[PDB]
């Protein structure tokens, strides 16, 4: 079978079942198909979808959440983009303004009066009264002793949220009629109205929408400038930098399994074709014709332009983000079963050698170090990114993908001596990359293509993520395994081609070319080796030549070896001494670094800088167990490390790498894009 289907959209109210039936024609006369469907609710629908019954449903914030939840499990495979003035649009930022000379942050509003769009709302009520419940602001959890609504009263000493009935202290900052004022259909509410509360004097803050003060008085502002989460306070046109949560446009929710594109497509075509720019009596996203509140956003919000896409890895904690996904989960979706209150540092160990190195440490550490086992160490990213994880010490290469993902550097390792760290007169450790060529070989970067090169391992930055970096600044299609004649980059496929030159296996089941020691060329020292016997190059550490050479590697192969015998290939064509390393290197690489979220950072560096004293080399409780120990290896952190220096605040994923070594590890991926890097990049500027 190839690719031919007849999709069946769900609905809600009747009107939309027909338009969802007014296109079903050209559908026939066109590659795939439809078949409308209707049901009292957006819910009965989602249900309907996990029952192998339906197709998909464009659902907004709330709808998008519940969509992909237990009992069901749904996810986005499309997203309504729209129009603006800044960047592309797949959102709508939410904020909480304040009058200048702010007499508060977000770290003590415990009391002041509020202004709110209403209740059961997002911009207002939800993210505001639903973010303070997560962070801690409002300390209720089990509504039987501080029921949100009842819990919001005891925070501020009022409000004007147009949802009466319950809540005493929570409507008094209103103003209208002494009967129809705490009334939703009133007017000192909403967002515009929400201003008519924070601009008058009643209350203190107004949680409005991205750009409204703007819709209001695009003149005045200085009187009321925003209020960030990070105890900060910015200007007003600067939202993307000072919000509580961003809301992505209403996706296109569908069943995660097979027939996927049979929707992308049945959308894809419908789109480009019956978009809003073709000529066949009818608008899909409909034109922006305001009408009976009834025929509104009929299957696609009016004000939308094109159900873009939505990659693979995106679940629903993602497409929504941490801000709104969690804020919410604090209310309904949860409150204590999974999501609980852990003010300790969780962590990301990978494999039965990391978690092991974990449920060993989370002991005198007295659980102040939860642990979330991880299959693949590329998983830790989606892990922390969502919150279920608290940290991870990453490989420079990944500190790139992570960075694209939203995470950030905290503190980088340091293997020299802890005999330095406590200060900042000294900058980063000077550890470089290096192409190492033999004494006399027609080999210079230019002649590269055709020669037998020798790597350190499939990945390990120096031996693969940095050489196959520059290269791809000359080798578009990235058949890395088709650049050099032959080679040995341990951890390559079986048969492979770059995995040939290896001589691995001691002698038994020829484990020829594996990423272990079981081989005779894994790592630096051994790859270097290679370059002697057969090799024609060697992308290695700078100090890897002075280690094996100089009567230090008394093996019969480096018995008499000496740096005097090799030379490093610069990209220039130039070939400096083996030691003129700093003036001829493939890249300058930074140390791994506990990545985490910029939301909970300053404390992670704190609860990490305090977790060394008890456990950690010069950590008095050493008889117990240093956190860098590893039964003799590199689990969790490293081993050799001595002090985990702290990188200066306000850094970035770029800055720690440089822009010289980030360019390549960045233009190296341009090549083959993966789930994460491709999943995080999307949202990025979406």
């Amino acid at each position: 079978a190839p690719p031919k289907s007849v999709i069946r959209w769900c609905t809600i109210s009747s009107p939309e079942e027909k338009k969802c039936n007014n296109l079903r024609d050209l559908t026939q006369q066109e590659r795939i198909s439809l078949t409308c469907v209707q049901k009292a609710t957006y819910l009965d629908c989602i249900k309907a979808i996990a029952n192998n019954e339906a197709d998909a449903i464009s659902l907004d914030g709330g709808q998008a959440f519940e969509a992909g939840l237990a009992p069901y499990k749904l996810k986005p495979i499309a997203a309504e983009v729209y129009e603006h003035t800044e960047g592309s649009t797949t959102s709508y930022y939410a904020v909480a303004v304040v009058k200048k000379g702010t007499e508060f942050t977000v770290n003590d509003l415990q009391g002041k009066t509020s202004c709110h769009t209403g209740l059961g709302r997002s911009a207002g009520w939800n993210i505001p009264i639903g973010t303070l419940l997560h962070r801690g602001a409002i300390e209720w959890e089990g509504i039987e002793s501080g029921s949100v609504e009842q819990a919001v009263a005891k925070f501020f000493s009022a409000s004007c949220v147009p949802g009466a009935t319950i809540e005493q202290k929570l409507c008094r900052q209103c103003k209208g009629d002494p009967k129809t004022k705490c009334a939703r259909n009133a007017p000192y509410s909403g967002y515009s109205g929400a201003f008519h509360c924070l601009k008058d004097g009643k209350g203190d803050v107004a949680f409005v929408k991205h750009t409204t003060v703007n819709e209001n008085a695009p003149d005045q502002k200085d009187e009321y400038e925003l209020l960030c989460l990070d105890g900060s306070r910015q200007p007003v046109d600067n939202y993307k930098t000072c919000n509580w949560a961003r809301v992505a446009a209403h996706a296109v929710v569908a069943r995660d399994d097979n027939k996927v594109e049979d929707i992308w497509s049945f959308l894809s075509k419908a789109q480009s074709d019956f978009g809003v720019d073709t000529k066949s009596d009818f608008h899909l996203f409909g034109p922006p014709g305001k009408k009976d509140p009834v025929l509104k956003d009929l299957l696609f919000k009016d004000s939308a332009i094109m159900l873009k896409r939505v990659p693979s890895l995106m679940d629903s904690q993602l497409y929504l983000g941490f801000e709104y996904y969690s804020a919410i989960q604090s209310m309904r979706k949860d409150q204590l079963t999974p999501s609980p209150r852990e003010n300790r540092i969780q962590w990301c160990a990978v494999g039965k050698d990391e978690k092991s190195k974990c449920d060993r440490w989370s002991v005198v550490s007295n659980g102040d170090v939860e642990c979330t086992v991880v299959d693949e160490t590329k998983d830790c990213i989606i892990k922390i990114m969502k919150g279920e994880a608290d940290a991870v010490a990453l490989d420079g290469g990944l500190v790139y993908t992570a960075g694209v993902c939203g995470l950030v550097p905290v503190m980088a390792e340091r293997y020299d001596d802890e005999s330095q760290c406590s200060k900042t007169d000294e900058r980063p450790a000077s550890y470089f990359a290096v192409a190492v060529a033999r004494k006399d070989s027609n080999v210079n970067w230019n002649n590269l293509k055709g020669k037998k090169s020798c790597h350190t391992a499939v990945g390990r930055t120096a031996g693969w993520v940095i050489p196959m970096g520059l290269i791809h600044n000359r080798t578009g299609t990235c058949n890395f395994d088709e650049y050099f004649s032959e080679g040995c980059a341990p951890g390559s496929p079986p048969n492979s081609r770059l995995c040939q030159l290896c001589q691995g296996s001691g002698g038994i089941p020829p484990e020829k070319c594996v990423a272990s020691s079981h081989e005779k060329y894994f790592g630096y020292t051994g790859a270097l080796r290679c370059l002697v016997e057969k090799g024609d190059v060697a992308f290695i550490q700078h100090s890897t030549v002075e280690e094996n050479t100089g009567g230090k590697n008394k093996a019969d192969w480096a018995k008499n070896l000496q740096m005097d015998d090799f030379e490093l290939l610069c990209t220039d064509g130039r070939r400096a001494n083996v030691m003129d390393y700093r003036e001829c290197n493939l890249a300058e690489v930074p140390t791994h670094a506990v990545v985490v979220r910029p939301e909970k950072a300053n404390k992670i560096r704190d609860l990490l800088e305090r977790q060394e004293k008890r456990f950690g080399v010069n950590g008095s409780e050493k008889s117990k167990f240093m956190m860098f120990e590893s039964q003799n290896k590199d689990l969790l952190f490293k081993d050799l490390t001595k002090c985990l220096f702290k990188v200066r605040e306000g850094t970035t994923y770029k800055e720690f790498l440089g822009d010289k070594f980030y360019t390549v590890i960045s233009s190296l991926k341009t090549c083959n894009p993966s789930d994460i890097l491709q999943m995080c990049s999307f949202l990025e500027g979406k």
